[PDB]
């Protein structure tokens, strides 16, 4: 409890569906308080592209993302970026990686990658992110330090 639960998919399809907006693109064409906290991480990874722009390279060639990778390559790669710990910016980056992979994905024409990116991320999220989350006062308590800060 929970398996994989809803809110979890959502928070990842949001993100995604949003930054896929953003180079002109319908989600539909990839795949078949609330509201406060989808709207902080669509403000966080913007940011965290303007501050962070260099890492937005060629991801798929850098880690050989075809459409023959399997989850565990994707959780190879996640569990470098939280190799020493969960934060809340480190959960951001998560975000704004799986939106970068699922962008180079379409413009590399593996299309089929980014529902996959999707699971991966929800699955990440939902397994090894989501009791860092809780422990830590919940997506509510991010959305206080986002608007704060800003
Ligand atoms: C393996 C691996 C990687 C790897 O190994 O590192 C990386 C990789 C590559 C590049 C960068 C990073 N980063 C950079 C940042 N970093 C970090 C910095 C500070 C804190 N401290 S904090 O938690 O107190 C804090 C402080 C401030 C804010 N936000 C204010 C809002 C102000 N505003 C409101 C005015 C500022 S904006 C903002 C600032 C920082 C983070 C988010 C938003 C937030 N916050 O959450 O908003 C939280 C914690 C963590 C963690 C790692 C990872 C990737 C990768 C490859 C490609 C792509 Cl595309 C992505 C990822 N990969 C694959
Ligand atoms: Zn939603
Ligand atoms: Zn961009
Ligand atoms: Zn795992
Ligand atoms: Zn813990």
């Amino acid at each position: 409890s929970e398996f994989m639960s809803q809110s979890n998919r959502e928070l990842v399809v949001d993100f995604l569906s949003y930054k896929l907006s953003q180079k002109g693109y319908s989600w539909s064409q990839f795949s078949d308080e609330s509201e406060a906290v989808k709207q902080a991480l669509r403000e966080a990874g913007d940011e965290f592209e303007l501050r962070y722009r260099r890492a937005f390279s060629d991801l798929t060639s850098q880690l050989h993302i075809t459409p023959g990778t399997a989850y565990q390559s994707f959780e190879q790669v996640v569990n470098e970026l939280f190799r020493d710990g969960v934060n809340w910016g480190r959960i951001v980056a998560f975000f704004s990686f799986g939106g970068a992979l699922c962008v180079e994905s379409v413009d590399k024409e593996m299309q089929v990658l980014v529902s996959r990116i999707a699971a991966w991320m929800a699955t990440y999220l939902n397994d090894h992110l989501e009791p860092w989350i809780q422990e830590n006062g919940g997506w509510d308590t991010f959305v206080e330090l986002y608007g704060n800060n800003a």
